Parts: structure tokens; C-alpha cells; sequence
């Protein structure tokens, strides 16, 4: 059917679950990233 | 399985990851959505 | 791989995104659940 | 083509939803983990 899109999205769903763990486990990277976003606006 | 629901859902999966990055990178737009929800709910 | 698990899981992927929109837009609904968790824990 | 990967990713998408419920239902588990990450980083 639309196999690359469905596969890529699924891969991305894992990728967000990893990001959510990284946001709390490796907290300082989002601590820097949010500070940059709040500064830049 | 019929195709459309599973295709729409996976597209939405990517869309939620794009929305999380959008939340931090451009704070101000989801900030208006939340203010709109607090005013009306 | 049979249909029901993947169909339910994809439907569930939409379901979390609707729940996140709900968490901001309909703020009082999530409030009652969180209060119940704090109360007895 | 890739049913093991697509299945595991779909299962993971449910798995994250359960974790977000877990976060505000069992608040003292996020207490014990967030304290450890604050303390040693």
C-alpha cells in the first residue's frame, strides 16, 4: 500500500519514546535546548 | 484490515512528534491554544 | 502478523494525540484523575 | 516486508501511553527517579 510512510512513522514512534526517556535521563540537553528556545523566542 | 485508518494513524504519529518539537521550539503558538482552553473550559 | 493488535495499537496512537489535545483544551477532566491519584497514594 | 519492526513499534506506541498514565497515577515512582537524577547530575 504506502509501505515507506507507514514504516517511517512507526520508526518515528519508537524515536519519540527514546526522546522522552532522554528528556529525563539526560535532562541537561533539553535544559540547554529549552533555554535556547526561550531566548530566541 | 482496510487501509485508511492505519495509514491516517501513522501519519498522526509523526504529526505528534512534530508537534512536541513545535511546542519547545516555538513556545508561543501552543501557549495561545492552552490559554484558549483555560478561558473556555 | 494478524490485524487486531496493530489496528488497536494504531487507533491507540491517534488516541494519545487526542488525549494530549484534551489535556490542554479540557483541563478540568485530567484534574479529577490526578487528584484521585494524589489522594490515595 | 517488515512485520517484526512494524509490530514492535506499534506495541511501543501503546507502551508510551501506559507510561504517561503511570506518571500521574503512581506519582511517587517519578518522585524516586527524579530525585536520583537531580542528586547524581
Amino acid at each position: 500500500s504506502s509501505d515507506p510512510l507507514v514504516v517511517a512513522a512507526s520508526i518515528i514512534g519508537i524515536l519519540h519514546l527514546i526522546l522522552w526517556i532522554l528528556d529525563r535521563l539526560f535532562f541537561k540537553s533539553i535544559y540547554r535546548f529549552f533555554e535556547h528556545g526561550l531566548k530566541r523566542g
